[PDB]
């Protein structure tokens, strides 16, 4: 039984599984900072500082975590000497600072101590700040002027400035503590800090993780030096050149065939982000999709060449490194379908997909927008409806009010998908996930909507299994074989629905007036 590991270092866990060579998950394990790691004192696996807007993990909670979950597949029984390759995500934009001398801390670990223990002075940042903060404003608009505004960054990089993005939490180190960010050698995303771990020396950044830090050229696949320059001085040096991210970074480090019994040839493939990660985990192709249903709903695009824009974020695709991915992010999801059912469907998903059933394709006209919360593609607030004649209306009957805010969330999700040059094929295949994907009636309006059938996969681990298959693709050649071709053998996800006569029909005219009444309410602010 020969198998690959998948990693995630996430949020609130690290987490592993093993694969076999059959793409059957047989194992998994997990460690989960607040509850395992209590003495740090987190809560979600981070720090909200004072401020409310500086989101921060303790580097070295991190390390022992892994300490933790290689001790506890240990004592469990795994046998490691049947890992063949190991690859592994980060949750994105997370950075790590290592100390001036950390690399010889890295490259002579001893198999008689812990990680944790040899890595305790490796880091010159011990709180390292992570995709939930908010901190960095005033930097994301100097990147942005710095370069030639807001549009500029995004050709460049896939995004305009986010204050989450890499490059703006590195330009604050450097502005508040240039002291620790001089006596930085070398600055890792989660991703390659975790590879880094597993080599015993510095991993390079992957192209696709790498294009979240408003720093990657995405299309020549090279820093930007305005990028770089315009965020701090010499940062160049500290990232070294990045690679695609189907590279064999190098074998395991000794330190692990020691403590462990992993076997000396086992191959470290490059980590990737997250949502990277779980995009080879599902299996995305040219022309698909996949829509993830939860408190914020974000949709994953295949696209072969970026038109990057003001909303969402073009990343350098990890499973093809010659084209590109996407990813949208829909602050008003779950909790506005969950409001909808319990204001005009007696708080029943059945009545909701009644509603559904016993309403029209296109809802007789009748449009509309609900962001309770100020939404981020595109930035609107309110709940926004219209008549068939386009007049704006105080509310719908609760059937029409259900069909409005399902329609109108697909249409929108297509809408802002063609914007960044997604376009539906016939090969289109659409992946649904999350807690809106158990229902059937809801996945009909998002198959009638897109004109293309719609799969229903769980990704409860998607980026550990996507980092797996990752793994096996380096293990059966590389960039020379297509990531398609390893991973046909993986499980199928399952058909839920396909468009109903007429679909196409409806939604080539009602999209551009749900399209123009967008702009129509961005246009009145
Ligand atoms: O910030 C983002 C994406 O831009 C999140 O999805 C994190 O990657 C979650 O770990």
């Amino acid at each position: 039984r020969r198998c690959c590991l998948g990693w995630d270092f996430s949020t609130q866990q690290v987490k592993v599984v093993a694969v076999d060579a059959e793409l059957n998950v047989f194992y998994e394990e997990s460690v989960h900072f607040d509850r395992d790691l209590p003495e740090f004192g987190t809560q979600g696996g981070v720090h909200v500082h004072k401020d409310g807007l500086t989101v921060t993990s303790p580097v070295l909670m991190w390390v022992q975590a892994l300490d933790i979950i290689l001790e506890k597949m240990k004592a469990s029984g795994f046998d490691f000497s049947q890992v063949l390759a190991l690859s592994g995500a980060g949750q994105q934009h997370g950075s790590i600072y290592w100390k001036a001398g950390a690399q010889q801390a890295l490259t002579s670990l001893s198999p008689d101590l812990r990680l944790h223990q040899q890595l305790q002075d490796c880091f010159s940042i011990s709180d390292c700040p992570v995709w939930m903060d908010s901190s960095t404003t005033a930097q994301c608009r100097q990147l942005e002027a710095a370069v030639g505004g807001a549009q500029a960054l995004s050709c460049l990089t896939g995004s305009r400035a986010y204050e989450r993005f890499t490059g703006n939490q590195i330009a604050k180190i450097y502005q508040q503590n240039p002291e620790a960010y001089s006596h930085t050698e070398r600055i890792s995303l989660v991703s390659s800090f975790a590879a880094s771990l597993f080599l015993g020396s510095y991993s390079p950044i992957d192209y696709s993780d790498g294009s979240g830090m408003n720093l990657l050229q995405i299309q020549d696949k090279v820093w930007s030096q305005a990028c770089l320059g315009a965020c701090a001085p010499h940062l160049e040096e500290k990232l070294s050149p990045p690679v695609p991210s189907c590279s064999v970074v190098g074998a395991i480090s000794s330190y692990y065939v020691q403590r462990y019994g992993f076997p000396p040839g086992c191959k470290v493939v490059a980590f990737t982000g997250d949502n990277p990660a779980s995009l080879a985990g599902m299996r995305l192709e040219e022309g698909d999709i996949a829509v993830s249903l939860g408190t914020s709903d974000t949709l994953f695009l295949w696209l072969q060449e970026p038109m990057p824009a003001l909303e969402g974020h073009i990343f350098c695709n990890p499973v093809d490194s010659q084209h590109y991915m996407a990813l949208l992010c829909f602050k008003n999801g779950s909790l506005m379908r969950e409001k909808i059912r319990n204001e005009s469907v007696s708080r029943s998903w059945s009545d909701f997909s009644k509603a559904l059933q016993s309403t029209e394709m296109g809802n007789g006209g009748n449009l509309g927008f609900y962001f309770d919360v100020m939404e981020i593609t595109p930035e609107i607030i309110g709940r926004h409806r219209f008549n068939t004649e386009n007049h704006k209306v105080a509310a719908f009957p609760g059937d029409v009010e259900v069909r409005a805010l399902i329609e109108g969330q697909f249409m929108a999700k297509r809408i802002h998908a063609e914007g960044l040059g997604y376009r539906v094929m016939s090969k289109t295949k659409i992946l649904a996930t999350g807690g809106a994907s158990h229902n059937r009636e809801i996945l009909q309006v998002l198959a009638d909507v897109f004109d293309a059938p719609v799969y229903v996969i769980d990704t409860a681990n998607s980026a550990c299994v996507g980092s797996a298959y990752r793994a096996f693709h380096g293990l059966a050649g590389g960039t020379d074989v297509p990531f398609s071709e390893v991973v046909k053998l993986a499980p199928n996800p399952r058909l839920a629905a396909t468009p109903s006569p007429g679909a196409s029909q409806v939604y080539e005219a009602l999209l551009p007036q749900y399209a123009k009444l967008e702009q129509r309410i961005l246009s009145q602010t």
